[PDB]
Order: C-alpha cells, then structure tokens, then sequence
C-alpha cells in the first residue's frame, strides 16, 4: 500500500528522519565517535572514502562503520590511500575485493584533497554537486553501488562537523542494498528506486531521508528512544516493514 506508506512517512517527516539519524542510527553514532578523535576535514574525507568501499563486506554495515570509527580514532592519517592499504587487509569486516576497493580510493584522492572546511560547507549546501564530483572522480555512473551512499554518509559527517542540518535533495534516489531490496520485494513487484521515489514525492520526504528512517529499523533498532508522538508513528511503520 504505497499510499499508506507515504502517509506514515510523511507524518514522520524530516524531523522524524532527523531524530532517527541523530539518535538511533548506529552509523551516525560511529561517525560522531570518530569526529571526537580526528580533525574535521580528515574525518569527512575518511567518511567518503569508507563509503566508496562499503560493499561486499565481511560483516554488517553497523559493525563495519564501528570498526572504521574505532580504527581511525586518534590516528595520524597522512595518506588516505595508504591508510586503507593498511586497514582493509587487517580488518574484520571488509576483507574481500581489496584491490578493487583500493583502486576506488586512489581515483578519488585528488577530489578528497579539495575538501577544505569551506569546500565541505559548499558541498553540504549543494549535495547534488557533490554527487557528481564523486561520481566523476571515480568515473562511474552516479547511481552505481555506493555512490549515493557516499552522499548520504557525507551528509551525516557534514552535519556533525558544521553543526547544521541541510536536508538531502529529493532527486538523489535511495541506496539499493540488501535490506532495502528485500523489504521492497515484500511490499511490491516494482524496482526499489522507482517505488521509493514515488513514496518520496507523495510524502515530500527525500529518498535518502526515507532510507535513514528504514535502514536502522530494518536492522532491528529499537524505537523506544523516540519521543512519544514520534514513537507512535514509528510503531505504525514497523507494522508495515517488519
Ligand atoms: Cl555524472
Ligand atoms: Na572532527
Ligand atoms: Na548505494
């Protein structure tokens, strides 16, 4: 029932997506932790690099992002490529496809070097521009696996270092990972990005914010940390998605 889903998503709204992002989502929690142990510019660069290698993991996303945050806390990172050349083969949760993953980091090194504090601010105010800068640095389609995710994670990191919140653009689609694809197959025969773009347009909640609502809940995150009115909306959503 796409209409019912859009209604509940719209009731949750940007404010509800933001509450979930900032209080429930373990990937955000991992980022906030890392931000206390490394400088803001290096933090953002690392988040983008990490996102672009966050596929075909040897663990769940929550475990992987916590491993990343703990690994880099307090480290003196002089080259992001060399840091990942050391990190990935010693990691618990990202041991596979290392050559391909390192080649992606190599391709974005020059782009990452442009991320001064001001450039980060500018990209947070125009995430559609960031999306293309990342995709073109890699030389891949804007919609290929991890690219949209890297914009999502940038938005978490930028919120943390800039202390301000800019909603994601409506035009950036959801990430099509296992959790979202599996949920979507239970709801519809439509392809996930098309189904969720319709719900985004009907609700006015951008797809990346819908993803932020859904992804932690699909991982079994509790909703009892939400304030009462939001908790009731999330309970309604859980009936649909779990
Ligand atoms: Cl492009
Ligand atoms: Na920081
Ligand atoms: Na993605």
């Amino acid at each position: 029932g796409s209409h019912m889903i859009a209604r509940i998503i719209g009731e949750i709204g940007i404010e509800g997506a933001r509450f979930i992002e900032e209080n429930i989502d373990e990937q955000f929690k991992a980022l906030r932790y890392l931000s206390k142990g490394i400088d803001s510019e290096t933090f953002v660069k690392l988040v983008i690099a990490n996102s672009l290698v966050s596929y075909q993991l040897t663990g769940k996303g929550e475990q992987w992002w916590w491993e990343f945050a703990k690994y880099f806390y307090g480290r003196d990172v002089k080259s992001i490529y060399l840091a990942y050349k050391e990190f990935l083969p010693n990691s618990r949760f990202n041991r596979r496809l290392i050559p391909q993953k390192l080649s992606r980091i190599r391709r974005v090194e020059t782009f990452l070097s442009t991320l001064t504090e001001e450039r980060i601010e500018e990209y947070y105010g125009d995430m559609s521009s960031l999306w293309g800068s990342i995709a073109r640095a890699l030389g891949v389609d804007k919609e290929s696996k991890t690219v949209v995710f890297s914009v999502k994670m940038f938005g978490y990191a930028a919120r943390i270092v800039l202390s301000t919140f800019n909603p994601y653009p409506m035009e950036i689609p959801i990430p099509e990972d296992s959790r979202i694809v599996k949920l979507t197959k239970k709801l519809t025969n439509e392809k996930p990005r098309k189904f969720w773009m319709k719900i985004a347009r009907e609700s006015g909640v951008p797809p990346l914010h819908i993803d932020s609502i859904l992804w932690p809940l699909l991982g079994g995150a509790s909703i009892d940390s939400a304030p009462p009115e939001l908790r009731d909306k999330l309970a309604e959503l859980i009936k649909i998605i779990r």
